[PDB]
């Protein structure tokens, strides 16, 4: 029962009952599938949230930037799943940038240590965790991950822009790594979902001469979707993601799928 | 049990049971969603050709050139759904053009009588038939298409390539107005299927050279795609349109879906 | 002297002293170049507005539906510059659509004989038209047409974002042609440009209800592009074109320059 | 006489007389423009290349990795450009990547550090030259960089693909910067180019294998291009972009132009 039924699916970039990833596993369970998460550093707070689920998952610890970590991924999930199991899917759900290269700070004063590092974790990670868990998924798997278009430039979206941009060129290789094991590997684009990291700029803690700007820019959203877009609720961007980590498109990959109700095709 | 149980869908295109549409049907229906096949004018001779799928579904007559049709299209849908009830998705295999448009002929040879009919069959009736049962479908309904990406020019394609260029042009203005009523309207890229009207092409029937063109394009297409690409196989693209018209993908509309086995995103 | 000195170009599309074409002309005479004009049924009228041009160059007439007078186009030209002499440039800035198909009237309205006749002209006359005087072209000469980026849907554009969708495709095709005698083909994007079709329609031809739609259309342009963008002023657009007819650009082709001020590569 | 006379321009990224640096500063001086060129390390080395230019231009030393070059820019093309006196163009041609993350070494298995350093190289000194060189550049002036269309993924160009996605990326913001001094920022999209450290390539040092998928780019590349392409004439390039250096397509910025021989816009 359900559309991810029978799979064991690995979610990640959770962190509060807020972010995205969260949404995913919550309908990856609603729908029948079992999970394994991985948390970054406060695992002792990211335990509570998953305490929330509708049902228990084993939460394992994963720094991207780790590269202890992922040389164990692959045994540690092993264990979460069990001897003669293997994973059906992967979710990176994961994103960083220093507010030296989003927010308000101009986009040629982010020094590059700064840039590497979000691109570290925003970009390279996606190869390397595609790296560690190939091979322990069964031929027919899905691997996917988070996108903000970057096809065109944005105000103080900056060097999260160039990351992404480079996610989405970095998603088109590991396919064609991933499709030796018969696994499709895909971005999901979505629109601005109203999250915590950014639930605190709402009232302005970025300043009125810039806290506006990305106000105007979520309402143009809105504004030219033709089915509107809340950006209160991840769930359409959820459902999209259990989409293409089930077996209905099997056909597609190193793609982008546009989840943010057609926004990216229309002006004005 | 059903990824579209309760749908009331209808699907056109359909001549032979070679045709993507009949794979569309059938998948369609395995799925258990009711269904509405139109057919354009050997009428008599496609029940022959519907009565091979899972379960009965009615059968009216639909000439995407012919106004009077339109016209009358959504009273008879209604005739045959019931009062009331609505369609739920609309799907348009509808595809045409005059040898002199495509294979073999030169491009600047083609007469603009012959690329004017391939244009309004293959691309204006989409936003006919989509005019014609957009009021009588259901909000959080969709509509789907087929496309074959025109993103450069190839031979022999020559203008049906234009045709569909068109196409994905047209498919962005009807999500604008399918917004209205809450539905979707989405493009699905198929990758090259062997059809009838078109395994015979490998045959000779297109003569030595054009004969190896063709062959070129479609082996090299089995070679991009990362996860490969069986041309003799529709059942990859049906269980894409599919997932298109669930409610599992309800925050995309005016885009193009790619099933083409990640064809489109490798340069070799 | 000059950029385009010594070569001879064909410029079309004129009818007033404020349509692109007329300032494509004239900057290309400015640049030593010798023209030869074609134009529509006003012949009289703008033989007139040609009487302004820095210098003079013969007048023929030309309706790109006039399959005629297409077969008769070489010839007359080789009579306007002369035996002995060949074209080292086309530029098709041609372009119709009833207002059935563009301004108010909703995109569901316009019937297929008022598209057809928009496309005719304003997409498969650039085929034609490539078809005639390609024969009497030197190599390492270069056609050119008028675009406005039909990538994305917008209010009221409707079916002449449509035609120039199916422009760029041809032109990719036109390329591959022309490209047998040496040729290059592109397509020239420019920015709105307060032209006299819509000079009318600036005090409110179409209305308060939608003269305001195309006004925030325009302003969000200069809004969007990083180096501004002055509407009523052609002239950098025929800049763009002087520079694709000259051979400081001879590897681009089948391609589409934009002369739009980048608003293309910025969302807000 | 000359497209650039009178230009002021700095032309960086040439180590041999094979470079793409070297043949775009040789065109820009056969057209009259004065130049000021930057090179990384082995300076008194190639002194020995840029003495085989039509004239002599002062050699300034800038290893884009090295912030105190960087800051001591501006001033030092000052003390050779002249008091007052400002550029009008600045040309990257800078890339590199650590034979890890390029060529026969498997995609997942290129460290960071190196992917890092290709990046900082390839994408980022980008937007470190614009910076230091904006504040002393003239209005209308421009700024131009390489660029090897990543749209796609390919076997051994790796994570040198991605280097240059980011690089498109990084070109939008540039651009926007750019724009509050009325100067333009641009990509070329250059063809392959067999340039020294390029054709041993083929000359078997990348071993039978790869040595013959590189050729299988570059003999289809040609093929795809409607007006062929001589993979070892960098004069197209060149051209290009001295043509996107002058004032004759002042309405293009955060873009991509093509020198590709149209070989992006056909798929066979
Ligand atoms: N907010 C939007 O509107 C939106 C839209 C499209 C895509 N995205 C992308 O979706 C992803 C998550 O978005 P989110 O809104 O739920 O935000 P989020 O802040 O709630 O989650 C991002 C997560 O990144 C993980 N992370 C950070 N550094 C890490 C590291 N070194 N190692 C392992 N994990 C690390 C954390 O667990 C963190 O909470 C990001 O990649 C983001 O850019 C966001
Ligand atoms: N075969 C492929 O490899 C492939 C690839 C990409 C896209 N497509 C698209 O898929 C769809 C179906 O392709 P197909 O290959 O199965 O071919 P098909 O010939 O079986 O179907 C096209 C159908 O068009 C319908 N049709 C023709 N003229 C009509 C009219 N006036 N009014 C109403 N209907 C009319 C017919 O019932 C016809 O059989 C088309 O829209 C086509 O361009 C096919
Ligand atoms: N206005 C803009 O901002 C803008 C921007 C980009 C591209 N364009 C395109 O540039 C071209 C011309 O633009 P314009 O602004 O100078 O407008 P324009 O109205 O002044 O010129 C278009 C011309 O089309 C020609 N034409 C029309 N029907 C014809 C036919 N049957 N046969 C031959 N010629 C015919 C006429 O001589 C006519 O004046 C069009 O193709 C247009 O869509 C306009
Ligand atoms: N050769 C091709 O076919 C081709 C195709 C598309 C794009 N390109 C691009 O064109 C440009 C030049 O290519 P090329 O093929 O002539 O190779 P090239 O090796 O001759 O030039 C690249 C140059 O980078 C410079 N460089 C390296 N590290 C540096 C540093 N730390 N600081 C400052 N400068 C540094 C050097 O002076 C070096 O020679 C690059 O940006 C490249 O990616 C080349
Ligand atoms: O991808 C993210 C996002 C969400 C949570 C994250 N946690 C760590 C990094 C990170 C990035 N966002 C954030 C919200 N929007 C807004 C936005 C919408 C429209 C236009 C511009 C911007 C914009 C610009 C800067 C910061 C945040 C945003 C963009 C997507
Ligand atoms: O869109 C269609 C298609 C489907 C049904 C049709 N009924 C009338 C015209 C028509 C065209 N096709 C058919 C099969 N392919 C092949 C093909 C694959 C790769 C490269 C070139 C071609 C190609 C060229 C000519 C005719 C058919 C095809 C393209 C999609
Ligand atoms: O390509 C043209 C154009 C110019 C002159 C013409 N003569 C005959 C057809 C024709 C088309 N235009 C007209 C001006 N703009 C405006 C515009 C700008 C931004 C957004 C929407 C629109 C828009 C919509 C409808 C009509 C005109 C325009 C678009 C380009
Ligand atoms: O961008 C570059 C380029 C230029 C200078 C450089 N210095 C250090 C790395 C580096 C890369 N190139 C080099 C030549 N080509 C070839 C090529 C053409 C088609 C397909 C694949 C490749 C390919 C693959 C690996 C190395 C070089 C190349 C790509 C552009």
């Amino acid at each position: 029962t359900g559309l991810l039924d029978g799979k064991r699916i690995l979610v990640s970039g959770i962190i509060t009952d807020s972010s995205i990833a969260f949404h995913i596993a919550r309908v990856a369970q609603e729908q029948g599938a079992q999970l394994v998460l991985t948390g970054f550093d406060r695992l002792r707070l990211i335990q509570r949230i998953t305490d929330r689920l509708p049902a228990k998952a084993p939460l394992l610890e994963l720094d991207v930037q780790n590269e202890e970590h992922l040389a164990s991924l692959a045994g540690r999930v092993t264990e979460a799943i069990g001897a003669g199991n293997k994973l059906d899917g992967v979710v990176h759900s994961i994103g960083f940038m220093p507010q030296t290269g989003m927010g308000i700070n101009p986009f040629f004063d982010a020094p590059y240590a700064d840039v590497s590092k979000g691109i570290h974790i925003s970009a390279y990670s996606y190869a390397s965790m595609a790296k560690a868990l190939l091979p322990i998924m069964n031929p027919g798997g899905s691997i996917v991950g988070m996108d903000f278009d970057p096809s065109r430039a944005m105000p103080a979206y900056n060097w999260m822009t160039v990351a992404k941009s480079a996610l989405e060129s970095v998603n088109r290789f590991v396919a064609r790594e991933a499709g030796k094991y018969g696994v499709r590997s895909n971005l999901v684009a979505a629109g601005p979902i109203r999250t915590l990291a950014m639930s605190a700029i709402v009232g302005g803690a970025l300043g009125e001469e810039a806290g506006a700007q990305i106000q105007l820019l979520e309402e143009g959203w809105d504004q030219r979707a033709p089915i509107g877009w809340n950006m209160k609720d991840a769930t359409p961007v959820a459902k999209t993601v259990c989409a293409l980590l089930s077996d209905w498109l099997p056909a597609t990959t190193g793609d982008i799928i546009y989840a943010d109700g057609g926004a990216h095709t229309q002006l004005l």
